[PDB]
């Protein structure tokens, strides 16, 4: 049983020319990589090479217009970059951004390919910029292309169209792009846990509420677990996994699991306001490893405390490598309210919840 790891320092080249201390820092990925070396986890993994996604691969999820405009930013002047970035919600762009986004996606494709051809059992992808806010037609929230959604379609392209892919998104933010890309799709089950605050928390849309269950043939295949009123942490995430994520996932029986693994719900994050611990993330990973015969790919999304994300992701990798889960406040009442609302919304579609 081999664990893959992909990391390429040149994904650090994407940078914010106007605000060099912007939290989506180049050093997010180098710090996570360094922590893996420091804990002697890196030598335990098989290194999977990074590569650039192709434009044809991007078209698995994105429109030609969106691909073309982001592609053009490689040769734009500073004023062009500033004006283009300001067309989107929370985007900065440098001449290196497009290539870095291609590298993030291609890294994840090579990891999925290694899992699906049996070269490795599981894998971790230390990549930036993130992806889960990117839509078919637009960039958003530090994300240019939807790396995880692309990886799910890439996986289908090298196996069969109907390959069952579970995406668990534990970034503190709702993956609006991933939900929308697969909203009418029953072959990809999207489960997101996120700070919601009745629609007041970024990305500020009631699309993230529990009553959005999917559309068309995707009804039931979109599971939003939204948190309101409380600094959620390990007890709340474990409860959501016990009552919702794991029962639904087991019934879906995925053949591949992708984790949109932001670490912005971590204790110490400057934006998320939550308190999931590294041991908490380790337990969530270990639970997911019971699915899909262990074929799990962990993809970095957000997370902005360099120390917290490095400790948290490296512990997930420890779990992928087969290490025993480390040992873990009273459950917050508000979290149980959210869990019960999701249970009511999804009981029609999942017998394991009845
Ligand atoms: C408006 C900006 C100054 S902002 O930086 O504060 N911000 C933009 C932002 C977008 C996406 C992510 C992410 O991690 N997605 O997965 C993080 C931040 C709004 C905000 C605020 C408070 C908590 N969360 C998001
Ligand atoms: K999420
Ligand atoms: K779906
Ligand atoms: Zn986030």
């Amino acid at each position: 049983p081999i664990t893959g790891l992909v990391y390429d320092q040149r994904m650090m080249l994407h940078h914010n020319m106007w605000d060099s201390h912007h939290p989506e820092l180049p050093q997010r990925i180098s710090r996570i990589f360094s922590r893996h070396e420091e804990l002697r986890l890196l030598s335990r993994c098989h290194r999977i090479p990074a590569r650039l996604a192709t434009e044809e691969e991007l078209a698995l999820c994105h429109s030609s217009k969106h691909i073309s405009i982001i592609k053009s930013s490689e040769h734009m002047k500073p004023r062009d970059l500033n004006r283009l970035g300001d067309e989107y919600n929370s985007i900065f762009i440098s001449n290196e951004s497009y290539t870095c986004a291609l590298l993030a996606a291609g890294s994840c494709f090579n990891s999925a390919q290694a899992i699906l051809t049996g070269q490795v059992r599981n894998a971790v992808a230390i990549v930036r910029p993130p992806g889960h806010h990117a839509e078919k037609d637009t960039a958003c929230g530090f994300c240019f292309f939807n790396t995880a959604a692309l990886t799910a379609r890439y996986a289908q392209s090298i196996t069969r169209e109907s390959l069952r892919v579970l995406i668990v998104d534990w970034d503190v933010h709702h993956g609006n792009g991933t939900q929308h890309i697969f909203e009418e799709d029953d072959s990809v089950l999207y489960i997101s846990l996120h700070r919601y605050e009745d629609g007041a928390f970024f990305p500020n849309s009631e699309d993230a509420n529990y009553d959005k269950v999917g559309l068309g043939k995707g009804r039931g295949y979109n599971v939003n677990i939204p948190w309101n009123g409380g600094k959620m942490g390990d007890p709340e995430y474990m409860a959501a996994f016990h009552h919702l994520v794991m029962p639904i996932a087991r019934e879906f029986a995925p053949e591949l699991v992708l984790v949109s693994a932001g670490f912005d719900a971590a204790r110490g994050d400057p934006l998320g306001g939550f308190q999931v611990t590294p041991e908490g993330y380790a337990h969530l990973t270990h639970q997911l490893m019971s699915l899909a015969a262990g074929r799990v790919l962990i993809i970095l999304e957000g997370g902005y405390n360099l120390t917290s994300i490095s400790e948290s992701m490296s512990m997930c990798t420890s779990m992928l490598l087969g290490d025993s889960p480390p040992s873990l406040t009273p459950l917050k009442t508000s979290a149980t309210v959210s869990i019960n609302n999701v249970l009511r919304a999804h009981a029609p579609f999942w017998s394991s919840l009845r």
